């Protein structure tokens, strides 16, 4: 079967980190959507300009909004994308056959947004090079980041070639987590969030959510399935290419 | 030798393009800036606010007068990037060791700045699906321009990767030829531009810049050395970045 999959990059990334993925799968037949989120990319904002995850996710809901009655898509997030996802399934869970995460972070309905976050910061406390600021946006102060270069090098792009850890010295860009915006957000719902189908994908030779993070998370709230990619490192997409794809033709041939 | 080269994209691209041969310079020991010009890549602004060719380069200006005294570099430009050389180099022409042009224009300074460009739009009229709009900007109509992804699948990366294809679609952003602009601009000098040594290299395969443009350009202006790489296409740094980085590591040991 064919899908339309959205491909949903992570802060300080762009619709760029899924260059070999998009083509793959559009080889195999599908409809593919890899989007600039708010402020990355070629996206115009600044992020000084946003100031929650929400506002940071509105090209994923004007593109949601945009579908036509009667289509579905598999969203498929990356890293911190899966809040993301979860913010738009409290929108438009009617839209989503299904949610990939792609060593990415699985909110809940039970704690807060920030939760998983929260223990993410304990798991992998130190961001080496990466650089911090703040900013003000509707009262509230909230962190930026700039992803450190060794940072990306070691932990991110691990097993990645020299001509895509360029891209990401290239384009990576300042961005946010939002997290103390998130600890004070409304619960994800359980009737729009949590009715959707949700498939955890992952490798334990991801160097920045590490095995005992993705573990806990499987663990904090059971996926519908689960797929473990051997190899590879945090950017499967460009290190397990083939596989993801392989996956993903599975979850389109499964949920509809 | 080691130098240190400054990458220059043309209109509509960005830093990106040169993701390949970037890595390989260094692997050579060189040092390498591959910039993002205005309103490209990653820059913040939007080509609505640049106002010509001038202003379009204000990156390079910038990075060249940040050189401290007696540093000085090799300039490559790809395509349109030659006017971003020649602009550069009637300001900052005792940093520049040498300009290397990359299936690029190759202004002169007997004809008004546009020359090259005018000639380049009668041997290559049709841009196929290629967008345009107009803005204002200083009291001038500027005609900016979409490059059309049948035009970047055919002309542009005719022989690239369906990866690298990807990227273009992804990160090409709207850009400028500022025709009229340069046409009303005073002439590039003798004593700046016109001084610098120029290396052109080029390959008969490409399919915009086509063989009877590049063959009037060189004889309009003869260059200090030709070299003519065989096969690839219009994207040499990424069809044949290791002949592209041969001969850069040979300018490099031949002009300082």
């Amino acid at each position: 079967a064919f899908a339309h999959f959205v491909l949903i990059h992570t802060i300080c990334h762009g619709a760029w980190i899924w260059h070999k993925l998009k083509p793959l799968l559009e080889a195999l037949g599908h409809k593919v959507t890899a989007l600039d989120l708010a402020a990355s990319g070629v996206d115009p904002r600044q992020i000084e300009e946003i100031g929650s995850f929400d506002e940071y996710s509105e090209p994923l809901l004007t593109f949601l909004e945009a579908l036509p009655p009667g289509e579905k898509v598999i969203l498929v997030g990356e890293s911190c994308g899966g809040l993301n996802i979860a913010i738009a399934a409290d929108k438009y869970c009617e839209k989503i056959a299904a949610a990939v995460f792609h060593n990415s972070v699985l909110p809940d309905t039970e704690h807060c947004p920030s939760y998983v976050v929260d223990k993410l910061m304990e798991v992998f406390p130190d961001w080496k090079d990466t650089t911090y600021f703040t900013y003000t946006k509707d009262g509230k102060e909230i962190t930026g980041l700039k992803l450190g270069f060794t940072l990306l090098r070691e932990n991110l792009y691990t097993l990645c070639g020299p001509e895509e850890y360029e891209l990401a010295k290239m384009l990576t860009r300042k961005g946010s987590l939002f997290q103390n915006i998130l600890a004070k957000r409304p619960f994800f719902t359980k009737e729009g969030y949590g009715s959707i189908k949700k498939i955890y994908v992952w490798t334990d030779q991801d160097e920045i959510f590490l095995p005992e993070f993705q573990l806990w998370q499987i663990e904090n709230y059971k996926p519908d399935k689960v797929y473990k990619v051997e190899g590879g490192d945090h950017k499967l997409q460009l290190t397990k290419t083939k596989e993801i794809a392989e996956i993903l033709q599975e979850v389109a041939d499964t949920y509809n």
